[PDB]
């Protein structure tokens, strides 16, 4: 598995990345995500296409970590992103802690 910091600069065609989903857009027949690391301060755009996108439609959870396995690296507008492809696979990370915090409106203090 490569870090997003790696992904941003690698020359590989195929990669696998463990990362957090910080944005979901289910805009029809495709899922578009932003994913995030602890290696970098930048997000990475991921597009999940027909086939794969069929099972992940309503599945993704915000801030959850997943293994994106054997995705394809591409460049669009000077921006690197990853895409689904025939060999691709996605798995929820089994070692993740759900933390629930509440923030209080501060104008009260």
């Amino acid at each position: 598995t490569l870090l997003i910091s790696e992904v941003l600069k690698t020359s590989k065609q195929y990669l696998s990345v463990l990362a957090q989903v910080v944005d979901i857009q289910s805009s029809d027949k495709n899922i578009r995500l932003k994913i995030c690391d602890n290696s970098c301060n930048q997000e990475l755009k991921v597009v999940i296409f027909p086939d794969l996108c069929y099972e992940w439609r309503d599945k993704f959870s915000i801030n959850k970590w997943y293994y994106f396995n054997e995705f394809v690296r591409q460049i669009y507008n000077d921006e690197v992103q990853l895409k689904n492809n025939i060999h691709s696979s996605i798995k929820e990370s089994d070692d993740q802690r759900k933390v629930i915090t509440y923030n209080q409106e501060q104008g009260v203090f």
